């Protein structure tokens, strides 16, 4: 396997149905002028509460939990204590706005823009493309981490952060936030069930999987949708500026794929696995990342810029990594 | 063959999932208070203007134009004309409010309540789930027909009772508001294309086919849940009154699929045509109509009613019918 260009071709036609799917949104809110500010949010709140919650069941509950490797979760918890380490030590010498601030502040807004990649919606298609099914079935293991333990942390974090700026009441209201999440319970829902399909075989009724599959199917599209339309909000992509859109890129697609593979050396991870994570750890930024920011308003321009210009540059930097990977 | 209890549980099972996708809106908009009116008109919006036309292209480039029977055309001429001759016959002796209002206007309040059936959404699995695939095919017929020559008639009708409340002025007008439908444009592209796809053997593009099923797949889902959210905006099912209800759902489930019957005895169709047209004229009433009366005006409240309830009792009617013609 040299990476011929027959491959690249067809990650290019598996990944441009997802990118014509948010041209439409980006157009429908910018050019064509189809959709007002409000009108723009009941669709961004209808799809983050009706197909992100059942796109997460569908593609969670086919997977045998007991399956899952040990190795790749502790090669995830690594690469994220790890990240923590470097942030932590980089802000000790070097304060991004040079202004004293909250140094909690900076290590959430990083962890969201190094170790917290889409691995959902824009990062199922291109991985499962570029590495066949044999891919789709380790993101579908990074993606429940991602929203059971890492969301779970960054959500009591922003609380914490937005108190700061008793410890107890503060894990009740994070615990509070987090019981109204549709994305926690339909990802705890589906490893529930995945458990009883696959170790006492029952099957969901032909009903309940129809039901299910209608509003799964077009979840993708509609969510790249919404993706486009949130581009289209935005008054430029370079929200902040140059200085802390570069950097923002760099640490992204860098200090995070750099550290997974750090941690895979630690770990020593195998063909088919190795590779899979470090392309995980090269996918966009994620966009709940995003929502928490807006909500808490902890540095929403940086992360926004960081999300919709790595959105845009996915396939250069994920087929230079998957060039990258195979010499 | 025949009729037994597993043939309507299997049509319950395929007719479940795309109800409990409309109840899923109707508890967004109402119990669950998820969706502001502004959010739920955009919602509905998006899906009007971005899942039915894909899907009406879906649905109509798969089969072969050449392949459509004359017989069933006919048919449907001589049902919607019909239709026409006894709603005036009937108009002229008995008004139905006695307010002297214009008789064009009850007429174009008729041949909706009656001769457009919703045939897309809740048309197609209900059709092809009782009849199977052979349905699928003869139904896209009826719903291209549908939404090229009498949605465009009925348009016309519309802006001729807004101006009588010149003739060239009015079909100009007319021309000018059906050229911004976007449903119109894919539901012609979808014969321009299937010509083609039949006759010269071209075929989609992957990339193209993909990227039309991104938004196609889940519109069917999305469609329901539109229609959900628009139940849940009214207040009572019943807007204008029990009469109009009773005189609603009587004619739509008893003249319509009268006048098909009697318009299928005239132009003498066949077993598995026969059964398909009158059980298309039984569906419940379609929802565009709806969408002209709301934008001119002109009895929201009965049309409104009328499709609520059919949608509500669409099975009991729709199994009823396919009981009664099994005989
Ligand atoms: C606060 C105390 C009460 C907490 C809740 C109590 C009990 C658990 C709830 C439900 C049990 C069913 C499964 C879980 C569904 C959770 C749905 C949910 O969270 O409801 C609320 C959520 C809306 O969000 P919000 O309330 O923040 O609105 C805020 C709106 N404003 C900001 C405008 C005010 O609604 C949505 O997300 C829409 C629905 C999403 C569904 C996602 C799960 C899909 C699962 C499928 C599995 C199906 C079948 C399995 C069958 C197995 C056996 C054969
Ligand atoms: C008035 C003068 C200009 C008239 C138009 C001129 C030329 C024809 C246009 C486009 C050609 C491409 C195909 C047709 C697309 C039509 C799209 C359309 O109607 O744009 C407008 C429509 C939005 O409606 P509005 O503007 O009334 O909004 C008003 C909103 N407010 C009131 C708030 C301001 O946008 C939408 O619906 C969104 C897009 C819907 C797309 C539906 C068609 C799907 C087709 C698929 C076929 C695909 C591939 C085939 C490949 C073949 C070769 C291999
Ligand atoms: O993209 C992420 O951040 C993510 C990563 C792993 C698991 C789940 C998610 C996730 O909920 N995404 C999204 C949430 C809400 C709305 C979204 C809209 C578009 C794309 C992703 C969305
Ligand atoms: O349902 C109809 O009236 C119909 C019948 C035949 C062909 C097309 C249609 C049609 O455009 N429906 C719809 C239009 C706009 C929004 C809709 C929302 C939900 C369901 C149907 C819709």
């Amino acid at each position: 396997m040299g990476i011929s260009w027959l491959d690249i071709y067809h990650v290019v036609s598996a990944t441009v149905p997802l990118y014509v799917s948010m041209t439409l949104g980006f157009l429908s809110a910018r050019h064509l002028k189809l959709f007002s500010p409000e009108q723009c949010a009941g669709i961004n709140k209808f799809v983050a509460k009706f197909s992100i919650p059942l796109l997460s069941f569908q593609i969670i509950s086919e997977n045998n939990p007991f399956k899952m490797s040990p190795k790749l979760i502790l090669s995830d918890i690594l690469q994220k204590f790890l990240v923590v380490v470097v942030l932590a030590m980089v802000l000790r010498f070097w304060h991004p706005t040079g202004g004293r601030g909250g140094k909690l502040g900076w290590v959430i807004t990083g962890l969201s823009i190094s170790v917290l990649p889409n691995t959902l919606i824009l990062g199922m298609p291109i991985l499962s493309a570029i590495y066949g099914d044999e891919a789709a079935s380790i993101l579908e293991q990074i993606v429940v981490l991602q929203s059971l333990i890492w969301y779970t942390i960054l959500l009591f974090l922003f609380e914490l952060n937005a108190a700061r700026a008793g410890t107890m009441k503060i894990l009740l209201k994070a615990w509070r936030k987090l019981i109204i999440n549709p994305n926690t319970y339909a990802t705890l829902i589906g490893i529930i069930w995945a458990t009883l399909h696959f170790r006492l075989g029952w099957n969901l009724p032909e009903m309940i999987d129809k039901s299910i599959h209608l509003l799964s199917d077009g979840g993708l599209g509609m969510a790249m949708f919404s993706l486009g339309l949130f581009m289209a909000s935005q008054s430029s992509i370079i929200a902040c500026g140059t200085k802390m859109a570069i950097i923002t890129m760099l640490l992204k697609f860098v200090l995070g794929p750099a550290l997974m593979i750090a941690s895979a050396y630690c770990i020593r991870l195998k063909s088919t696995l190795f590779k899979v994570a470090i392309l995980q750890a090269a996918l966009p930024q994620g966009v709940v990342p995003f929502v928490f920011a807006k909500e808490y308003n902890l540095h929403p321009e940086i992360i926004s810029t960081g999300v919709i210009f790595g959105m845009l540059i996915a396939l250069p930097t994920t087929l230079a990594y998957y060039f990258l990977l195979d010499l």
